[PDB]
């Protein structure tokens, strides 16, 4: 819809955490976009649990990866609890939702974005933040520590993570990303990667599988 958004600032996103030594990516950024909307739809602002997806999502698995739309899928059947009562600990272990406490947020559906197009995705980026994928793979991804990416990324995704706002800055357009690296990595745990580019794949191929958390 604007020139630029940034759901940081309207006070939809919570710190930057770590995946550890876990691929775990998927439960990351799925719970960082129901976070994102249940602040909108709510207004309250709250961590929710990475971990039980990791043993709860029975589609996905756990620390070998997972799927964003199966976590997405999770959460818009059985809720999801609060982040303290249910903590992370970068393994997977059996089931706790039953006995953590039985739903808390709960959302009743699951959209994906139109793929490879920038115009759809700002669209959605615009009304809430969205799960994406990237490839994460290279050295200068990986050694990433600020600005706008454009790159030295092919398009071969390997990376869920949560767009969370866009903008220009010098003439350029970007996508405002939230990694779970930890704060220690690019700005702040955070990507600003440059915007579409004559291909619709994206930059790091961040255009290929967008999905958002839907609340009635």
């Amino acid at each position: 819809l604007p020139e630029s958004v940034d759901w940081r600032a309207k006070g939809a996103v919570t710190p930057v955490k770590h995946q550890g030594y876990c691929e775990s990516c998927w439960a990351f950024s799925t719970v960082a976009t129901v976070e994102g909307i249940n602040k909108i739809k709510t207004g309250n602002l709250v961590e929710l649990s990475e971990q039980e997806l990791v043993d709860c999502d029975l589609q996905s698995y756990g620390c070998n990866r997972g799927y964003q739309s199966t976590s997405l899928q999770y959460v818009a059947q059985n809720g999801i609890h609060l982040r303290a009562k249910y903590p992370y600990i970068a393994k997977q272990q059996t089931c706790r939702a039953n006995q953590v406490g039985g739903p808390k947020v709960k959302t009743n559906g699951v959209g994906r974005v139109q793929s490879n197009n920038e115009g759809s995705l700002l669209n959605a980026i615009a009304h809430q933040p969205v799960s994406v994928v990237v490839e994460s793979a290279g050295r200068d991804f990986q050694n990433y520590k600020g600005g706008i990416f454009e790159g030295s990324c092919g398009t071969k995704v390997d990376h869920a993570v949560t767009a969370v706002g866009y903008g220009k800055s010098g003439g350029k357009g970007y996508i405002l990303i939230k990694n779970s690296w930890g704060p220690g990595w690019g700005e702040n745990g955070y990507i600003r990667i440059r915007r579409a580019s004559g291909n619709s794949p994206g930059v790091c191929g961040v255009y290929r599988s967008s999905y958002y958390p839907i609340k009635n």
